[PDB]
């Protein structure tokens, strides 16, 4: 058997979408799947982890990606979430320079950088209504992203011409995923990269690649309008289907490739007529799509299959 091995937090091995897709996966007649426990992850050195031919391994909070890095290392299984590129993927100023080599349109940016070693002071100048960042001026309204990604405490600052203040965004506590406040004063310690408020009809697009080839995209209501979050019946988060275009398929075949992540989550922003990146999230699963479940997991098999059937002297067309 060609086993496949995933190595993740808990929270992620045992969530519902990975549960759906490696019952489909383990469907594969020459593929067996084993799940690494968390205790064995955290506690136990790489040299005790299982064995695999094929490795799906995801940082997530809490998760050991320098181990899983050594375990790489020594195994030399096919990667198919490169992990190094996962240290990258935490760092919101390593994305954008990735997007930028990619010519993928992102938003206008400027990084805002506070070494409280060296605090002499900032290169930030603000006034009422925008803030010069090493020079460069960023009208409100404008977003400010905490560097790590990691960090969900987005803030939008409002122009006075539509009454000032700003909008903090945070990880989902229930029925809420931002709150206004009249602060219209930007935040002064910690690094931010300051960018452009690209106007959508309201909605985010989330793409989600299993391979360059193969992108499920939804909307959901922007945290950046009221902040309330629309939950169904079953209080799941409401998603608007979405098809990407010719343009935005592109954008999801670079992405894939340039962080070397088979499974990405990205989000895109339609505005202005065209479609930008503001966010790369690396592993990612649509929840609660049966037909994802199925595509992904066939998707997955196949790229197993088609690498390492040869060496296995496995008939594969
Ligand atoms: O907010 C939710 N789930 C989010 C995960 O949070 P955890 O439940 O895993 O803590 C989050 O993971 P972290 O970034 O916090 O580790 C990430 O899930 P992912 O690991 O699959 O990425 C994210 O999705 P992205 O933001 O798209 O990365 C998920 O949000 P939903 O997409 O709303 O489920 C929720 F509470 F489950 P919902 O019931 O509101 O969907
Ligand atoms: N330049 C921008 N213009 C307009 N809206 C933006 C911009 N950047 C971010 N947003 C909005 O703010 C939200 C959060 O920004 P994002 O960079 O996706 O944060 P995050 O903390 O990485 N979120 P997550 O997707 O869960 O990882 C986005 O979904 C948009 O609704
Ligand atoms: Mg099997
Ligand atoms: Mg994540
Ligand atoms: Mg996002
Ligand atoms: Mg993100």
């Amino acid at each position: 058997q060609i086993v496949v091995g995933i190595c993740s937090m808990a929270k992620k091995s045992k969530s519902k979408p990975m549960k759906e897709i490696l019952e489909r996966i383990s469907l594969f007649k020459y593929i067996t799947v084993v799940v690494f426990e968390e205790e064995v992850i955290l506690n136990e050195p790489v040299e005790n982890w299982p064995l695999c031919d094929c490795l799906i391994s995801f940082h997530s909070k809490g998760f050991p990606l320098d181990k899983a890095v050594a375990y790489a290392k020594l195994r030399n299984p096919f990667v198919i979430n490169d992990l190094n590129m996962q240290y990258l993927i935490q760092d919101r100023r390593e994305v954008y320079s990735i997007l930028q080599a990619e010519g993928i349109l992102l938003p206008r940016y400027a990084i805002l950088n506070r070494d409280p070693n060296n605090p002499k002071e900032c290169n930030l100048i603000e006034g009422e209504d925008h803030v010069e960042v090493n020079g460069e001026v960023f009208q409100k309204p404008f977003v400010e992203k905490p560097v790590s990604a990691e960090d969900h405490n987005v803030y939008i600052y409002y122009p006075t011409s539509a009454g000032g203040g700003s909008q903090r965004l945070f990880r989902k506590i229930g029925s809420r995923s931002s709150v206004y406040s009249p602060e219209s004063n930007v935040r002064k310690t910690g690094s931010y990269i300051y960018e452009e408020f690209m106007p959508t009809d309201g909605t985010d697009v989330k793409v989600y690649t299993v391979g360059p080839d193969y992108a499920h995209a939804e909307a959901r209501k922007s945290p950046a309008l009221d902040g309330k979050v629309e939950r169904d019946s079953e209080g799941k988060e409401v998603r608007y289907p979405v098809i990407l275009n010719a343009r935005e398929k592109l954008i999801a075949w670079k992405v894939c490739l340039a962080f070397k992540q088979t499974v990405c989550g990205f989000d895109l922003l339609r505005a202005n007529g065209q479609s930008y990146v503001c966010d790369v999230n690396g592993f990612s699963f649509v929840k609660n799509s049966m037909k994802y479940y199925d595509d992904c997991a066939k998707i997955l098999g196949n790229i197993v299959m088609r690498e390492l059937a040869p060496q296995f002297h496995i008939p594969w067309s």
